[PDB]
DNA sequence: ACGCGCATGGATC
DNA sequence: GATCCATGCGCGT
């Protein structure tokens, strides 16, 4: 009776007449799986225009999704024309945006075009404090060493949560649960000055290090250990301290890398005035511009610091959800905000390569891939070869949106994880020209081959035409514009 | 488990002798069982002292940098100190090792070390010491008498280990002073019996339940090897020795445990790595011996490829869900005992709450729905569409940071 | 330099679980009397000898295993010695039974498992002139190791259900029955497969029903379960527990 | 083995020359052969000493610290001894 | 800085790799890695910054795959390998 | 003579 | 190739 029911264990006894589908019936299939609130559509059928494509939109984005295939297929915006819908996406009775909430990992400067009502954050203008850090973060930036460090890791934990007490302007309760993974302010000067000062340790006969300051001379115990963060203090001992020249090389890898300003972001002066609630405002836009889409410019930036961007970032928004469902667990309200990051190459950061210079980035993608589902912390991962990214965090995608793939192995990675049943819709995968592409998961009721909806505001990725630039004069290339710039960069 | 605690004979009404442990990591059952005992970070209090040689050099101790004389009067110390606490027969005292797992006081440890910090010793070369009784040579009958605070060195030139254990002592206060160790070294670890522990871990005291979880989503990374390992095998020597009594009662009086082991992969991976040792072989040695014992295993881990070989090979029965990843299909398998017709592609096309089970518990291999569950680990799949839908609400960032700040 | 190696062993020695091995009575035992106990040559004759190493723990069980099939295997690796010195008729032979013989012989030089593997591929390798000759009986044979498992020339196929079982066992199956690959998991219970020397063609067999047979004391876990919540048991334990 | 216990030459009355030895795991052939005698961890006696270097070296030491130093002692010691 | 002043990449560069099996093969050593993400650069986001490559290789299985299947333009001469 | 500071060196990662 | 630690030797207060 016009409702569509899926399943083709149903037996149609023969013979029974056959007519070409209706519209409204082809409209049916695609739409009555998904109940009429959770309808969200961006595509078109390949074969049939006039029809419309909706998928479980609540289904949609809750599961994560995986869009793949090659260069130039259409998969930036086909990404761009998911989140335009998501913010159009409103309730009747408001003027004003939605509750959409969409964090963005552009690497190209492409989606600045695509949405210019959003907030963009470049590392040049974005502060992201070190004191944020849960321990084990704080522990691969500043420690170059990995293994036999004992002592001076010792050294690096005491002084920082020691610090981290002294900067609590509140009650004394929630002053001694202050722990090295705590996220609280501390002064990463101070803290050069603790290790520098222990570095010129002096103890007496009975082995406990007395220090001298403006004050007067003190015993170094658990109340006075405060007193070594000053700069203005001598040592009063007759013999050398425990870690009396040994901490020299260790301040000198410190540092150089609070100096170091690849990492003015993270380690500059700017961290000192920005608090925790402004970072999260920041991250999220909450702050004084709300908006619902969120770009971040690591465009050309070296790969150490995009990898430490990403990690701190993909941890401290699952962090953020890991201490929103708690609150929500005690308390029992609807008042949730879910969080998309859109994840655009990310073989550039999350391979399935098992080098050490990628694990940081790839826990802080694997942990939203499984435990994020739970804490609103969804990812919508892009990239050119399915078989390039590490399946710990690309198999927990439960949609696939897939372009054209000509690659062998690329094909076979779309091949095994569908059945037999419906698995020869992948054999139109590399004749897919530019726009349409492959929607299959629980969002939508069969895999079928879609036409994206055309994005009416497009990512500012124009394809080059390469000849028609080439018929061109040889232009004169203005050397010293791009040498400077880059120079600076 | 629902199904194992509702299964009564007809004769009373209540608790049956069900007794289920869960080592529950991403915190899914307590809203699945109501009626059990939820054991978290700080209602947990695990005994250090339980531990034994190789759990306790990972829980204070780090990798060698030619530090065995800080090694040496770590292990000295705890290894008398363990036999001052005892209150037994002479005989069992002598067979006292660091292994051994009965009580020590941890911070008369520290003392001790601290001492032997500042020791000072005379020509003869002989540590001296002076105490409140009186002037007493350093041997090991009066080495007992420097786990007291107030203790003077008396000698003429400064001792061997003076001032050698200064960057010792400081680590090991960054350790039972340190928050997130409060569960195996805080205050009330140090007063527990272990009679006490046994019966938290079974739900066997003032609350008696038949599920117990073991929450150990906040306990931290490098130390829960070390209580997953604790915990497995003080459940499997509670079944060691219950038939060690059963030969003797000749009575038929059996506590049958069951243990479910989530995310079973992480306790017991394949890899040789030092870090999961402890746990990997506390799990095995109930895979391959807590048979005869009445202790038994329930792997279950959503990424089979990491358990390893031997651990999974005893399992005897099998439910396989659904597994989309090819590496957890053809480890599954090559290991399942027996097998269906086309399985291969099978396993990506099951359904939602579809199992396949074999075993010698069931003679069919067969393809089952599960029945739904009513009281369920509550759904954490967050309806986002319709919740981005409404207005842009203002989030409450002040508790949530502050809850953040907490941890 | 040698506290926690001195500390390591203690735990050995008056560990109560390897008492068998480094108890008192061990050191006082002799090597001669440790055979009379091995093949049942002591005060009580008998021909089977059944070692219960359910108790054993795993980490030794294969010292344990590599110990005895050494001991057994130069019992008759001398006992030749003295039938070309004297020419008697009588003879010594023994056949050792390896239940799940795949975790004593892995597929693996594995330094853990290596001392059980090189003892039982000793006995199929030598042993067959020695009379020292071993049964494999495991319900996997694909991780018995084809060094061992070809060096066998009977072979009694049971119903085997997991691919990777058959194909192990047909490569090394001396002759071939026909549709063996469907035969070989639709096997009833007693039925099977024996090919090699002693048998004349692949027959299949229907074993004899076992008039006293082998049973196991197993743990009926959902019998208990019904029981009701047992209070004086617990008590009982931990006492024990306490005082050993 | 029953079958090869109670086949005997018919010139005698007892015991025959049959030599058997299980290793079982699950416990069960004791209800088999119910003559027979059963050697658990209580009544078998095992000596250490009849080890080889290899099934000591498993017994006491670890193969994964595998210190040099370790080793070299406990042959000056037992081969001494 | 052409979207400083809102225009597109001026001079368009195609870089002629000719055997490209010396320094970009199939093979996964560290002596190759260093000149194999150099070329992975150009075939993954240079479209976009107008560095194209051109792959010249004597079999198309000895050069990476994931060079080799952003080439979307494929020319093949006689090939007698099957 | 005891002490402190400077070496040379060892082990382990 | 660090760190961390032990051991030895020569010297001043
Ligand atoms: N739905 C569409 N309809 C028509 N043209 C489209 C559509 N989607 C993308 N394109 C075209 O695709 C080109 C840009 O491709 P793009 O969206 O950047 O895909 P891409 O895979 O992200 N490129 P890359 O980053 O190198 O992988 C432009 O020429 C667009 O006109
Ligand atoms: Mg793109």
């Amino acid at each position: 009776n016009g409702k569509f029911y899926r399943g083709g264990d149903s037996l149609a006894l023969p013979p029974k007449k056959v007519e070409p589908a209706k519209l409204d019936e082809i409209i049916s299939i695609y739409s009555d799986s998904i109940d009429i609130n959770d309808r969200f559509t961006f595509s078109s059928l390949s074969l049939n225009t006039k029809v419309s494509v909706p998928v479980n939109g609540n289904r949609f984005f809750n599961k994560h999704i995986a869009i793949v295939g090659s260069t130039g297929s259409g998969k930036s915006h086909t990404v761009a024309k998911i989140l335009q819908k998501a913010v159009d996406e409103k309730q009747e009775g408001y003027k004003g945006l939605n509750n959409s909430h969409i964090i963005i990992f552009d690497i190209h400067s492409e989606y600045e075009n695509a949405f210019p009502n959003s907030n963009v954050l470049n590392v040049d203008t974005l502060t992201l404090p070190y004191w944020l850090l849960n321990g084990d973060e704080l522990e691969e930036l500043f420690l170059d060493t990995e293994a036999n460090d004992h002592n001076q890791r010792n050294v690096f934990r005491q002084a920082i949560t020691l610090n981290k007490k002294i900067h609590f302007q509140g009650d004394p309760a929630t002053k001694e649960i202050i722990s090295f993974h705590s996220p609280y302010y501390f002064d990463i000067n101070e803290v050069i000055n603790y290790i520098n000062n222990r570095n010129n340790e002096r103890k007496n006969k009975d082995n406990e290090h007395i220090w001298s300051d403006e004050e007067g001379n003190f015993k170094f115990d658990n109340e006075n250990a405060h007193r070594l963060f000053k700069e203005n203090v001598t040592p009063d001992g007759s013999s050398a301290g425990a870690l009396n020249g040994k901490l020299l090389n260790f301040v000198d890898r410190l540092q150089s890398k609070i100096f170091d300003k690849r990492l003015d972001f993270i380690l500059g002066e700017g961290s000192k005035s920005v608090t925790f609630k402004e970072t999260l405002e920041t991250l999220i836009s909450y702050g004084k511009d709300k908006s619902n889409i969120t770009i971040l410019d690591v465009s050309g930036v070296p790969f150490e610091v995009l990898s430490i961007c990403v990690s701190l970032i993909s941890r401290l928004i699952f962090e953020f959800g890991y201490h929103s469902k708690k609150i929500k667990r005690k308390s029992n309200e609807n008042q949730d905000i879910p969080i998309l990051i859109v994840y655009e190459e990310a073989h550039k950061y999350a391979p399935k390569s098992d080098l050490s210079k990628y694990r940081t980035s790839k826990e802080a993608i694997e942990r939203i891939a499984k435990e994020g589902r739970k804490y609103g912390v969804t990812l919508l991962l892009a990239s050119q070869r399915p078989s390039e990214i590490s399946e710990t965090i690309f198999s927990q995608c439960n949609t696939f949106i897939s372009m054209r793939l000509t690659n062998p192995d690329d094909q076979n990675y779309v091949k095994r994880l569908l059945p037999d049943t419906v698995g020869d819709i992948t054999n139109l995968l590399p004749s897919l020209k530019e726009g349409e592409a492959l929607i299959m998961g629980d969002s939508i009721s069969i895999p079928s081959i879609v036409k994206i909806e055309k994005c009416t505001i497009p990512p500012s990725s124009i394809d080059i035409k390469y000849l028609d630039e080439w018929r061109k004069e040889w232009v004169d290339s203005e050397f010293d514009k791009i040498i400077e710039q880059w120079s600076k960069s």
